[PDB]
């Protein structure tokens, strides 16, 4: 098994006003997006030490009672509105992974999309404050911190594609974003449940099978345990861990709108028997966001692909991913 080329890109110029320096970051994003599809964003300004500490404190203290009370509909029939947000339970002996997903904190009962019952919009559920002091405040603050980094990254992707820097970010707004955070715990288990280990076609033991990401881009922090692989024509390559950087890649919405010029890399999660954290932020636009496709390979830039509404894309992508790779 070879190792993927995953460059470490200093993204700090994307927060500034040095336009030429931003173009030099964009060039690196372009190069990575045309190669394996992944890069590490470094010098990003997020305190990832506190992110990992606060996330660990939550995973390691929530009780079974609290998990039922927060559980998504797949684990608790009483919670028919929780298709996305809430707790995703492990199944001892069968399923090792567990996680907590939350959405835009601005999705309240006031919100027009909640009042209209538009799919993919939900009001977040939270544990008891006294049982988890500071957790909700940390998690909401983190949502906006990673939103800020993601907006910067989107300026880099726009410039990389020959567009003005707001081409993506203009659709990425705090009032309507469908972006999500998932706080995933992959546990150490001895013995490890065989049912929680899948065997790939190439014989590799996996915790999550091959897929393209359902996102515009994915902005991922993981603890320092190597696990991810990306598919190339020459086979799967290992993505090295870097618990100081954010692992970035394009999702299938980007592949659609660029006429596959920036592909959505196929990736999978190797089985590793080690306690670790996986904390993705899925950069999703608003429900009615439509980006007009283009083809950077063509002199005239024209694409014949249909503009896709982001909400319909997300609803179908999340359902399909559950159908293909299982309820997480
Ligand atoms: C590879 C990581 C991103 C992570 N995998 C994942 O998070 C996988 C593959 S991208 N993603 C999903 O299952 C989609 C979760 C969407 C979320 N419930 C929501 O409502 O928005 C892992 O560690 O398994
Ligand atoms: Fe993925």
């Amino acid at each position: 098994v070879s190792k993927a080329n995953v460059p470490k890109i200093d993204v700090s110029p994307l927060f500034g006003d040095d336009q030429a320096a931003k173009m030099r970051v964009a060039q690196q994003i372009d190069a990575a997006s045309r190669d394996t599809g992944f890069f590490y964003a470094v010098n990003h300004g997020i305190n990832v030490q506190r992110l990992s500490q606060k996330t660990k404190e939550f995973h390691m203290s929530i009780t079974p009672e609290e998990k039922w009370d927060l559980a998504i509909r797949a684990y608790n029939k009483e919670h028919q509105d929780q298709v996305r947000a809430g707790y995703y339970l492990s199944i001892p002996g069968k399923k090792a992974v567990e996680s907590f997903c939350y959405l835009n904190p601005n999705f309240t009962p006031d919100h027009p999309r909640i009042q209209a019952k538009t799919p993919t919009h939900e009001v977040n559920v939270w544990p008891d404050e006294t049982k988890h002091p500071g957790f909700q405040d940390f998690a909401e603050q983190y949502y906006w911190d990673v939103f800020g980094l993601s907006s910067a990254l989107l300026k880099g992707y726009a410039l990389a594609l020959g567009k003005e820097e707001n081409f993506f970010a203009r659709h990425f707004k705090p009032d309507d974003t469908l972006a999500s955070v998932v706080l995933i715990r992959y546990p150490y288990l001895d013995p490890y449940p065989e049912a929680a280990i899948k065997t790939a076609a190439d014989g590799t033991k996996l915790s999550f099978e091959w897929h393209e990401d359902v996102s515009l881009i994915t902005v991922l922090y993981q603890s320092n345990v190597q696990n991810l692989q990306v598919e190339t024509a020459a086979g799967y390559q290992d993505i090295e861990a870097d618990d100081t950087g954010y692992l970035i890649n394009c999702g299938s919405y980007m592949a659609h709108l660029t006429n596959n010029y920036y592909k959505a890399p196929i990736n999978r999660v190797k089985w590793v028997n080690a306690e670790r954290q996986s904390l993705p932020f899925f950069v999703n636009l608003g429900y009615d966001s439509v980006i007009d496709p283009f083809d950077p390979r063509e002199p005239n830039g024209k694409s014949d692909r249909e503009p896709l509404s982001y909400g319909d894309y997300l609803q179908n992508g999340l359902v399909s991913l559950i159908n293909k790779n299982g309820q997480t």
